[PDB]
């Protein structure tokens, strides 16, 4: 029962860390107007601090590892089966291997950044209901971003242009009125087969158009 909770905490610590990591990396790609270059001085410095900063209460994988060490110590203090505890230390080591690989591979970086471009766009839809995470899971399957979504990141732009495409279409199809600029739990009743396909069609088309104009 404890093992389950510690595993959740590890998963959670890593989802937060992974997120902030990708966010930073995107300021580098953005500042380079959408060119991926994992060999630059700035990338290597940024990657190193995000993976290995020792500084207390900083956002680093190193900092996650210390947290998890305390937890595996507490598990040992309370006599939890040693197999369960090593298993956890392994997951952590595997996650560090994955990231060390991904961070220096231009295709892996593209995957991470296009996933965050989509997470950002869904978070841009102003949902004031109970559970925004659930809302976005309902929408996510109707949105598939091109492989080259990252190349539209520009230094000058505060936001990826996909934000405005998901913002507009979500309200066009799911808000009770045009005047309102927010969804809430009442909006869920507008997630009909017809509106979900039309949203899917619309977002796909606006994205195709922007991609074509760019290339």
């Amino acid at each position: 029962r404890l093992v389950k909770k510690v595993t959740s905490n590890l998963e959670t610590e890593l989802k937060f860390f992974k997120g902030r990591l990708v966010q930073e990396l995107m300021q580098i790609v953005k500042n380079e107007n959408g060119r991926i270059d994992h060999t630059s001085k700035n990338w290597q410095e940024s990657a190193s601090v995000l993976l290995n900063s020792q500084e207390k209460g900083a956002v680093s994988l190193a900092e996650v590892e210390r947290a998890v060490s305390k937890m595996t110590q507490k598990l040992r203090d309370q006599k939890v089966s040693e197999e369960e505890v090593v298993n956890i230390e392994s997951k952590l080591k595997f996650e560090r291997a994955s990231l060390e690989a991904k961070l220096f591979d231009d295709n892996e970086i593209k995957e991470l950044i296009n996933k965050r471009i989509k997470e950002d766009a869904l978070r841009a839809i102003p949902f004031l209901g109970s559970d925004s995470e659930s809302f976005m899971e309902k929408i996510s399957p109707f949105v598939k971003l091109p492989d080259d979504s990252y190349s539209l990141l520009k230094a000058n732009d505060k936001h990826h242009p996909f934000q405005n495409i998901l913002y507009s279409n979500a309200l066009k199809f799911f808000a009770d009125s045009s005047d309102i600029g927010y969804l809430n739990d009442d909006s869920l009743k507008n997630l009909t087969p017809e509106n979900l396909n039309a949203f899917e069609q619309a977002v796909a088309a606006d994205i195709d158009k922007l991609m074509h104009h760019h290339h």
